[PDB]
């Protein structure tokens, strides 16, 4: 008796629609707009009393204001007696840490986020490679956190001619897990960099980390890895945020392509920079949304 | 051993140094700023063990962003291993909200319950929207009025003030204009949008109209009209919250008032920049005893 | 497929049978018992394994020992693993609140808040009403509040009981019921008037000013309900006084305590409409005034709405 | 540091008072009353800000006016910023259960647990009850609970007015108080039995079943509550049918529900003693045999216990 | 739909396949192992989404272990989405208190509103147990407890096997079985007694059959003791019938050296094992009633 | 105003007596005993009421009981009205994971937050912890949690006992400690490799190789890694832990292996394994955690 219902926001409409596609459904009714005053307002168009509703909105834009958002239609659908509200969040915000010697942080905006989403109504939460796997602990809620690997390595080898050769580098130490396995289902070896010096050593190099924001690391990184004898190096990343210096930077390095997946919407940045392809995730989220529904 | 802490957040720094200099102490060294990709950033700048401590922050300009950044303060504080945490809130955000049933204030228990899991252990904020807003948490709410300092302005400032009338530009306002009534000894009135309608007897008196908030200002501009067509010599407008977004500062300038006053809950030094009509009414020591009893 | 039981409390017996009939089923067995030291006894006698069950009981009455017995039926309900429980009270209690002043500040609602996390403590799920004494008490909770409005049936009551209606003018008895009063004025497309008492000072007289005119029409006050009935009383005389041909009162709840039936068998009133969220027969037998509204078909399609759309 | 501020319901304000006295303090300000439509109305009349505030209100007379009373006099002093509220509830509400068969399963305690749940989410801290119906009540909540016992009081009251108390004998009137009776037998150095009333089956007689020796000794029944009072009542009979010299009863909880006070007017006690969890001061007026026990100082000192 | 998933912990796979198959199913797969540090592993190897699944483990053997296993298992098909998690837990591990008296006021029960707790924090929505120290138990829960009763099987292992039952005596080996003695005692219409500890005797058992009754059995010094001053009043036979039959350590030794007919106890803890050293001990199968428990609840 | 009150339990006594001799105090009287149906069993021996309590248990030995045991001397103390009880956990039990490749998704701490929970369900206010297989289980309470590092310790044992320091090489082996082997060496301005399973990626050839990495259980992966490590060239391989585990076959492993010794803290009792093995070498930590607790107590 429960039929699947979608949402979306404001955030990333077109992703939203593209999963609806890959669903066969049509996105629900809501129109979210701001009052001149700024408060988010968010209204409900059609009836998802007894429903499992999703609401889709990636932590992009104007975050706050779009998680917010998101907020306020999870505890929307939540009042109006829908039988579930999963949040459907590929970027999952405040993830990273800006940060000691002696201790460590509790990641007290992640966790914030975490329990704002379970208080606002919350009964399932599906998310994208995650900053730190185990904000999936945060929660007493059901976190898919999808790993967009599989994404990574077709797209590779199916872009790629050089692939079957070639190197996996981290542009830190903490990605390191990431490489490493990245690298072994290609079996494939392995380097890093950490800041500036590099590990291991004419092949195509590959840097390869969850998010890519300001970019400075990851331009450095490409520099030193041209000057260690790279024949192209690469950039393969989850998130493309993008923010400030970012694609000035990605206009002043030398990249064959720099790699993203559409958790965020990147057109406007496309238009900018042709550097940036990103691959389709419609299906992961679509398949797990299904997976989910049963 | 807990000292009282002031904390202030980016909406209205003014402000809450205004009520530090009646507490008679310095404000809690505290950087907010946004990273690139505009993420709220907070990182405290003293200890705060042990402490008592008090984050001012109204619910103006950026709201989501104001309200994020009053929320990651509260948690910082509370993982910090502070006495308490309280929460001042001069104007609350999404207080403001069919035939047959009526809706549920679920953005304004949305926020209580985002500060509530946050780690706030008290509110002190000032003419809520609804007073049942109190009721949004199950920790202490002091919900304080502006009506002494209306009351000490109007006999104050407007001479005739024996014989004035205090107008309700609504429905719902109504126990707040005859509050101010039954205080001067005057009478009120009240309008209504149906063309609007007005009940009562405004003919060569000053009125005053009185409300908690103003926003797009169009009611209370058009009721200044009205009250001029029933003949009433002035035209008051007086608020507690003064938010003035959109097209409402032009909307005043063309308006038939005399004044309109408003409380400092909300930055206005700004619009008075753009607006010589607007008076603000200081509620810092409202506030500052406020915070006084709270600590003991 | 869940099922749909519904449970009568004590308070209202008659209104739980209405909706009842109007729901097709009848109600489910439940013996509700005081022991002798007055501890309020619920034993269901029909299993609730995966149903959903409403209760439907009314703050009237001895308030404390309902509201005690709804709570225990509504925690025995939920031990024994039905679906979902809907309380539905038609009245809720402590909706309002003693302040008077508290100058500089005002008083938070401990009562009805209070009501609100033992309902929810107790193990409801769902909660409908109708005329809330202040709608933002749906936001005491943290579960779905239904807060129906009887609106509908005193304009319907006005146009098919009040001659003049089409000229006749809304009453407020007292500041605050303002936007109450000016929805039925819009809605009749007539206008409407305000009374204000000021409050006796040390040496005055009692004084109601009326805001408005209501020179010879029908007049009408309508609040959310009547109790004590003093306010409404002097507000007939005081509307009577301006020139008015008659004067009726109509409210939701009609809870007549104390001096009510005296004051009103006294009172200039034409009548004193009420629904029936509360039980008023044996008040009528003391009180000819009284009429009463049914409303059970806006708690019945509101419990029809909730279990399958 | 905080004080204590203690404050009386309606209920049994003697006893608050006696407490009081035993504290050196004196209650607080606080009118309760009803509406005209009987809703509870509680106002505190003085600041209870940072202080450590004890509520007495115990469970009798119109039961569910005094728990609702005892709720909202607990928010009331939790919203207004106290340090810590306390709720002493000597004699604890819905602690029984009319159970009267399962077959194959027990019945939860639905009521005793709604109500612990209610204190909780009023805003109690801290409970102080005495001798509950079941200990097992303290794990019904994430508080702290003290469940006193009144059995020295009792003792006390034994030793200085049963003239053969050496030779007494401690009966249970049931199966489930037989534990109780153990522990003041063997504080006696005194022995004891056990009344057990079998299930009337249809065309059997009343039989009542006595176990141990009561003849020619002083029989004293013991239960932690009385309140219709038949069971003792027969129980007094078959005693003194199987030789007792004479018959006492001591209960903690004196309710004295419905027909009791007739009950024990015709019924062969020498005497019915109960503590003051309850007002008792208008039943004695009507039954000679009922005797009080004040429990004060177990309530006091708990009480100044929890304060330090 | 919903289908009836029953997994089985550590603690009794036997009693676990016995209500499988009253049931008509198989168990679920489930591993379980220690890590090499001693750490509890649980791997579910079923898909649990959208099921009612019941998770059956007892508090016997090495309990912490066993206990946490459940928890684990619990929070772990809660979090895999399945529809209710149900524990089945025939004997509640921490039931009893250290009854270390203070003179003046009681102890509440720390550890099992603890073991509650922490059952309810893992996700559990339901719990099926039997016979529980004290049934108040039911009340340290916001979820509903089936407290269930073995003294039907008792009843009727009574009747059917103890030749001169209509004139025996229900016995208590202590003040705090008296309820239950008194309860089978007046099903079967007989008299009873109980012993109270120099040991006493309040009740007449000459020339009669005694049977102690109590919940649970485990270093027995109780019961044989109490069994000598039973035959010392004068009684021709001495049963012990409990449901719970733990047998710690100097158990064994003592009834087999005791004046016991037979020992009775349910299955709920495993004892086959302690059946091989102990030709006295017999068993009452209870699976039925679990099932019935599993199967009603599960409508 | 509280004192401060100090227990500890069956799990490690060394340690506890010597956080309370930096403190200047004595231990609780507290009397642990398990009871014959292997059902722990917690009595306080000293009031502690209106007290500031901390409660010493590592996730060390037989885990389940120490942690079963440590709630219940938790919630013990919650209900006996203490100021404060703060669980003092050196090494936090079931921090560690066996996910792995779930291929497109993670698994969630399940483990690790129900240990969370329960230590928050029994009444914890707080938790001093060391050196967490993942910070992030800070975040799986809503209470404070100090998760203290013990790196000033380990880097100031080498400064004083390798005397080839100033040009030294540290390593782990998978990348996963890399959130780790960084920190250390640039703390030294040093360069540093890393092992993953086997090829090692950086040069050690001719320098001393030094592996840390969190916890040694079983061990496996460092002796092969000592071995590799060799293998391209160090002068001597060292091994620095933070948590000594030493399950299942480890102690045979390291007598076996070509360590020239294997450093570790005292957050697990060690004296047992050291009369077994001489590679094993100790650093004291009793201080940091003093300093954590004074500072929370105030
Ligand atoms: N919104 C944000 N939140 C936290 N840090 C931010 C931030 N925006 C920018 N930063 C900056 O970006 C830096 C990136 O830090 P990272 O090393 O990516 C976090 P990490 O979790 O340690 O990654 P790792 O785990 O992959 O090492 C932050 O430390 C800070 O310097
Ligand atoms: N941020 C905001 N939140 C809610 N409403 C807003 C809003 N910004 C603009 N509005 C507009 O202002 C209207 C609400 O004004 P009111 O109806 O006076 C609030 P109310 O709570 O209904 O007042 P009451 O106390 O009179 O009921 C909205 O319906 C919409 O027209
Ligand atoms: N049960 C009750 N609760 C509160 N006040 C009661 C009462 N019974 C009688 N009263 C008295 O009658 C008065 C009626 O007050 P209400 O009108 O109910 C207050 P309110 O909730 O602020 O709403 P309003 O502003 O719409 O009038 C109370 O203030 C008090 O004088
Ligand atoms: N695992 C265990 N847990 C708790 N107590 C245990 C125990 N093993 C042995 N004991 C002891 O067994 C006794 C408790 O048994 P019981 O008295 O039957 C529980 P009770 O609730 O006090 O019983 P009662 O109803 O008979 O009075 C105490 O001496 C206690 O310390
Ligand atoms: N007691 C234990 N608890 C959990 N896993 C254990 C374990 N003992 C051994 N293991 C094994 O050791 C493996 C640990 O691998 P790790 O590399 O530590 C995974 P991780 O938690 O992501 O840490 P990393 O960041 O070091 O990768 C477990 O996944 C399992 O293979
Ligand atoms: O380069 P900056 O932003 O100035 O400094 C930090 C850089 O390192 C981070 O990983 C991002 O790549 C940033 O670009
Ligand atoms: O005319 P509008 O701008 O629509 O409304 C004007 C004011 O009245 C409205 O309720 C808002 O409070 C505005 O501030
Ligand atoms: O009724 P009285 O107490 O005289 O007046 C108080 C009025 O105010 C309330 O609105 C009641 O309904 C009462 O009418
Ligand atoms: O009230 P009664 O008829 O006596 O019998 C019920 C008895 O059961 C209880 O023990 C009460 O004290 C009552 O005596
Ligand atoms: O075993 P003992 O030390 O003699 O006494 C303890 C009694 O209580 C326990 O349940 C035992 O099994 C005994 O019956
Ligand atoms: O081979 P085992 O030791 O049994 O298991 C894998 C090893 O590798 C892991 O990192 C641990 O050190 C283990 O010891």
């Amino acid at each position: 008796s429960p039929n699947i219902v979608l949402f979306s926001g404001s955030s990333h409409q077109d992703l939203s629609q593209r999963v609806a596609d890959r669903l066969g459904l049509e996105l629900g009714k809501v129109v979210t707009k701001k009052f001149s005053n700024q408060e988010t307002s968010v209204e409900i168009g059609e009836s998802v009393r007894g429903e499992d509703v999703y609401i889709i909105q990636s932590g992009c834009g104007e975050i706050n204001d779009n998680l917010m958002e998101l907020l306020i239609m999870i505890n929307a659908c939540k009042i109006a007696s829908s039988s579930r509200v999963t949040a459907v969040i590929p970027c999952f915000p405040y993830a990273r840490q800006d940060k000691k010697v002696g201790e460590s942080r509790a990641p007290i905006s992640a966790k914030l986020v975490a329990n704002m989403l379970s208080v606002a109504g919350a009964d399932h939460i599906i998310t994208m490679d995650l900053h730190a796997s185990q904000i999936q602990g945060f929660f007493d809620i059901p976190v898919d956190n999808l790993y967009a690997e599989p994404a990574v390595l077709q797209w590779i080898r199916e872009n790629i001619a050089e692939w079957k050769n070639c190197i996996i580098v981290s542009p830190d130490a903490g990605g390191a897990k990431r490489v490493t396995s990245i690298a072994d289902r290609l079996n494939v070896e392995f380097a890093l960099i950490h800041k500036m010096v590099l590990v291991g050593d004419d092949r195509v190099a590959i840097l390869v980390d969850d998010m890519a924001d300001t970019c400075g690391t990851i331009c450095h990184a490409a520099d030193k890895l041209l000057s260690a004898g790279a024949t192209k190096v690469y950039a393969i990343l989850t998130h493309g945020i993008f923010s400030g210096p970012a694609i000035s930077r990605i206009n002043n390095a030398a990249f064959e392509a720099v790699v993203v997946t559409n958790t965020i919407p990147q057109e406007d940045k496309m238009k900018h920079c042709t550097k940036i392809q990103v691959i389709d995730i419609s299906m992961i989220l679509a398949e797990a949304i299904r997976r989910t529904h049963n």
